[PDB]
Order: C-alpha cells, then sequence, then structure tokens
C-alpha cells in the first residue's frame, strides 16, 4: 500500500478581512500548489469533535475514550512522559511558612525551580515520582507504580491562608493512592524547605518554593500504541512539546526539524514515506492580515514536492465558526470539480466529514 501524509496547519480558518478586500488570509494567499492538489484530488469541510481533542482523532483515538486528563496533559506539555496506568498532577511550587500556604505561587519564582524539581524526583517502594518545572511556579506530577487511583482530591487548598489539604479518597478505590500521595508530599516538603535554592531565596528575601500544592489528578487510561490501533508504522513531524509527547504517548518516532523552515518539514515527511507508513506534520501560522497571508504564501511553496509523490502516496492537508477546509490527493483520484483550496471554496467538495473520519478515508485511499 502507498504511504500517508497528514498536513495540519494549525491556526488556519480566519474570518473574512477588510485588509484583504473582504477575504480570509487563505483566499487571499497566492497557493499553487495548495490549489493544485485540489483540482487533482477530493475536497471539502471537516468539522472537528462532538460534544488537547483534535489530533488525537484525526489519529483514530475517539477523545471521549482516549483523552488523559488534564494532569497528564501538563506533563506533557513540558516534553514529560506519561504511560497508561500513570498518575499526573498539575501542580505549583508554593509557599508553606508556618502550615499554612501563605502563597499558591511562591511569587511567581522561578529562577532555581529545575533544580528543585530535580530533587524531588526520586523513588518510595514501589512507586516512583517524577517532577518537571514550567513557566514561572508551574510543574507537572507523574507518579507510576500499581493501582493508582484519580479517586482523590488536591492538597491545593485554592486559596492563600489556608494548609495544604492531605489528599482523602472520594471514593474507596483512592485509599491507597491518598497514602501513598501524603507520604510523597511530606518528603518534598522536607526536602524543599532544606533545599540550597529556598535558603537562598529566602535569605535574599524572595518568597521560597516550599512546599508543592498538587491538584486534578488523572490516571492516564490504556492507550493502544499507533501500530497496534491503526495497523500501521507512523511518524510526527513536530514541534510542540505536548504533540511530541503524545506522539511518543502511542510509541510513534518523533522529528524535531531545527527552524518558518516549513521546507524542512515537508522536505523530512516526504524521506519518511520510504521508512514509515503514515506522517503526521503539524504547522504553525502563528500579527495582522497581509502577515498570515504571507506565511500561507509561504507554506505553499514549501508544499511543492508533495504534487509530485501521489504515485505512492496519499496526501492530506487541513486546518485545525469551527469547521476547516480539507484535501485528500493521490495519483488515482477522481476530482469532485472545486478547483482552490479555500473556506468557500473547499464548502462545494463533496467531503462533509468529523476529524473522525480522516483515517478511514485515508486508509481508503492507499489501498
Amino acid at each position: 500500500m502507498k504511504s500517508i501524509i497528514l498536513i495540519v496547519l494549525d491556526g488556519l480558518g480566519d474570518r473574512p478581512g477588510s485588509d484583504l478586500q473582504n477575504r480570509t488570509p487563505l483566499q487571499a494567499a497566492f497557493r499553487p500548489n495548495l490549489n493544485w492538489l485540489a483540482s487533482h484530488g477530493i475536497n471539502g469541510i471537516m468539522h472537528p469533535i462532538s460534544p488537547d481533542t483534535s489530533h488525537m482523532s484525526l489519529l483514530g483515538y475517539d477523545p471521549k475514550v482516549y483523552y488523559p486528563g488534564r494532569g497528564p496533559f501538563e506533563a506533557l506539555g513540558l516534553g514529560m512522559d506519561i504511560r497508561p496506568g500513570d498518575l499526573a498532577f498539575r501542580a505549583n511550587f508554593a509557599t508553606n511558612r508556618d502550615g499554612v500556604i501563605v502563597d499558591r505561587r511562591a511569587g511567581r519564582e522561578n529562577k532555581g525551580n529545575e533544580e528543585l524539581a530535580d530533587a524531588i524526583s526520586l523513588d518510595m517502594g514501589e512507586y516512583s515520582f517524577r517532577v518537571k518545572s514550567g513557566v514561572e511556579h508551574r510543574a507537572a506530577l507523574v507518579v507510576s507504580g500499581p493501582d493508582l487511583s484519580d479517586m482523590i482530591g488536591d492538597s491545593d487548598p485554592h486559596r492563600e491562608g489556608l494548609p495544604p489539604e492531605k489528599i482523602r479518597p472520594t471514593d474507596p478505590s483512592g485509599d491507597r493512592t491518598a497514602e501513598v500521595m501524603n507520604a510523597y508530599l511530606e518528603e518534598a516538603r522536607r526536602i524543599l524547605s532544606d533545599h540550597r535554592v529556598n535558603k537562598e531565596r529566602v535569605k535574599n528575601g524572595r518568597l521560597p518554593g516550599n512546599e508543592l500544592l498538587v491538584r486534578s489528578a488523572g490516571k492516564v487510561p490504556a492507550i493502544p500504541s499507533f501500530t497496534e490501533k491503526n495497523r500501521m508504522k507512523g511518524a510526527c513531524v513536530v514541534g510542540s512539546p505536548w504533540l511530541k509527547g503524545l506522539c511518543r504517548l502511542l510509541r510513534m518516532d518523533v522529528f524535531d526539524v531545527p527552524g518558518s523552515n516549513y521546507r524542512g518539514k515537508i522536505e523530512k515527511a516526504v524521506d519518511l514515506t520510504s521508512s514509515h507508513d503514515f506522517v503526521l506534520v503539524n504547522i504553525k501560522a502563528t500579527g495582522n492580515y497581509p502577515l498570515k497571508r504571507d506565511v500561507i504564501e509561504d507554506i505553499d511553496r514549501a508544499m511543492e514536492p508533495l504534487k509530485s509523490i501521489g504515485d505512492h502516496a496519499v496526501i492530506c492537508v487541513t486546518g485545525d465558526g469551527d469547521p476547516v477546509p480539507i484535501v485528500f490527493y493521490t495519483d488515482g483520484v477522481m476530482n469532485d470539480g472545486v478547483h482552490l483550496f479555500d473556506e468557500l471554496s473547499s464548502a462545494s467538495g463533496s467531503l462533509r466529514i468529523t476529524s473522525y473520519n480522516v483515517m478511514d478515508i485515508l486508509m481508503q485511499l492507499a489501498g
């Protein structure tokens, strides 16, 4: 069968703008390449997602079923690893003065937070705890080990003036997890209060991050790898740390092309059709309207090789009010009569689908 290449133009569809003579960036852009694919392809409007959730959907995973939770998402967003069965929380470095949280953010201080995060990444019996630091006070904690439950409360008391809460089970499956968590947050206090980083902050009158407030426990549910789920060997040409993470969660190989450099991404994706069956490419179009038009034109330019590989590949271009244009091109296909790729032209295409349909239509063409 043929290789598949899915290209997601992040941001895309826009609303008609006066500065482009009542046209969206997309309509205004010179895009012969995207237009070529429409002309020689099937076209339509994709409606994403019924009543984060999007790229997963395109990859064949129903979010209502496979979404890991806010917790695990923070972890991913911080270039962390998660596995199914992991417990993950949103976290804050905060200030605990005499058993009261006097600042849920440790004053937004950031300096030394990675070393803090490092110091409290440890093991305790069958459990391991991993923390990485984000912007300002932000962190994520991922816990691994046996029989973890997200039927537990927050440690965060959600306002200043209260002590950190003891984690309570919210239903009977949470009991053991709550014990393991309180034991771990006790250890974290002590390490943090005694850390070199916090002693210098106190000495310099900066707020110490002597406590880790934990919030939004989510257990990563069972997620089939990309191969298991789709019977394909897949890859991601992506830059977003959360997207890199998602792809790692799914055991797709990940490629971070240094760079604009739309070219290299399309060029790398093309080269991967030799090794893999499926390549997701994510492109950021992210400023005013002439500019947005201009980046779309830059993106079209980058897209030239795609005209030549339909003999051995299926190409898909889509974006991510609400609905978005979509094109499928492969060398055998019967154009449905639309000739332009835009929010209006593509609305005359044969396809009226959701992101959930994409993988099916991609497996069908391809053979």
